[PDB]
């Protein structure tokens, strides 16, 4: 169960929500989306506190009680407010970035989060459930790189509202068509992400959206090499091209035509 929190008991942790960097002495980090996550301590222990929309606060609630996973963050208790198990290291978005002078992340380390966040995804549709915005932002690191999947406010049938990252998202996604094939597509992107260190979508980039690249690639204008992240001393032209392959594999138009989460975990796993 997560514990009874009241608005009072987590407004002193973040210190009256002091909106101000952690680089400068503040406890602000940055937004998450539908929400704010600030620094907090629940007796000597880190936490984060996501500052928020109520059918939202709800879903990650219900999505955060019937799934505990390796790959997946923690809840520990709610309040509107959401208190969990801090990740040190951030996203994954974040450090594919270098953000705040981080070192770049290595090819094994990469292999690594990639597998994680497999069997973060595999968890959840073994559970039945569809994540609806998988993507690096999403994908948080622990104090040993463990990749661990958050954001379940959004967790084959029609929608009104369409809702996710455009960048990131699957046709059929962007049409109204909730599907656990759509998650796979999000992943396909998250890999490329992974070998380029290259942002989804970039307005003043030629070209302006990286799943693009994968066009460039099988109309032979260019090759994976020529893209593969140039921050990394340790990458191989063996497991940079199997990790394409898993990319190009989710990246299918075709929905039908995509593996499922079990064959990515397989695949990944062959890689390494
Ligand atoms: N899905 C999310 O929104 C992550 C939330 C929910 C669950 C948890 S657990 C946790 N632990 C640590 N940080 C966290 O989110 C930071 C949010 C700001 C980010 N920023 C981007 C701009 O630049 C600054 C960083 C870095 C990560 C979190 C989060």
């Amino acid at each position: 169960r997560f514990h009874s929190f009241s608005f009072y008991e987590l407004k002193n942790v973040t210190n009256n929500f002091d909106e101000r960097p952690i680089s400068v002495g503040g406890n602000k980090m940055g937004e998450g989306g539908f929400g704010v996550v600030y620094k907090g301590y629940v007796n000597n222990t880190t936490v984060a506190v996501k500052k928020l929309l109520k059918q939202q606060f709800d879903q990650e609630i219900k999505v955060m009680a019937k799934c505990q996973h390796e790959n997946l963050v923690e809840l520990l208790g709610f309040s509107l407010c959401l208190v969990y198990v801090y990740m040190p290291n951030g996203s994954l978005l974040d450090r594919l970035s270098c953000l705040d002078g981080t070192p770049p992340l290595s090819w094994h380390m990469r292999c690594k989060i990639a597998q994680g966040a497999a069997n973060g995804i595999n968890f959840l549709h073994e559970n039945h459930h569809i994540h609806r915005d998988i993507k690096s932002a999403n994908i948080l690191l622990d104090e040993a790189f463990t990749a661990k999947i958050s954001d379940f406010g959004l967790a084959t049938v029609m929608t009104s509202r369409i809702v996710g990252t455009t960048a990131y998202m699957a046709p059929e996604a962007l049409r109204g068509e909730i599907t656990p094939k759509s998650d796979i597509y999000s992943f396909g992107v998250v890999l490329l992400e992974i070998i380029t260190g290259l942002p989804a979508v970039d307005e003043h980039r030629e070209p302006q959206l990286l799943l693009d690249i994968k066009e460039e690639i099988e109309d032979e204008e260019k090759t994976i090499e020529d893209y593969i992240d140039k921050k990394m001393n340790d990458a191989d032209s063996t497991s940079v091209e199997a990790m394409y392959s898993v990319a190009s594999q989710c990246l299918h138009e075709k929905k039908n035509k995509r593996p499922d989460i079990k064959k990515v975990q397989q695949l990944l796993q062959e890689m390494t």
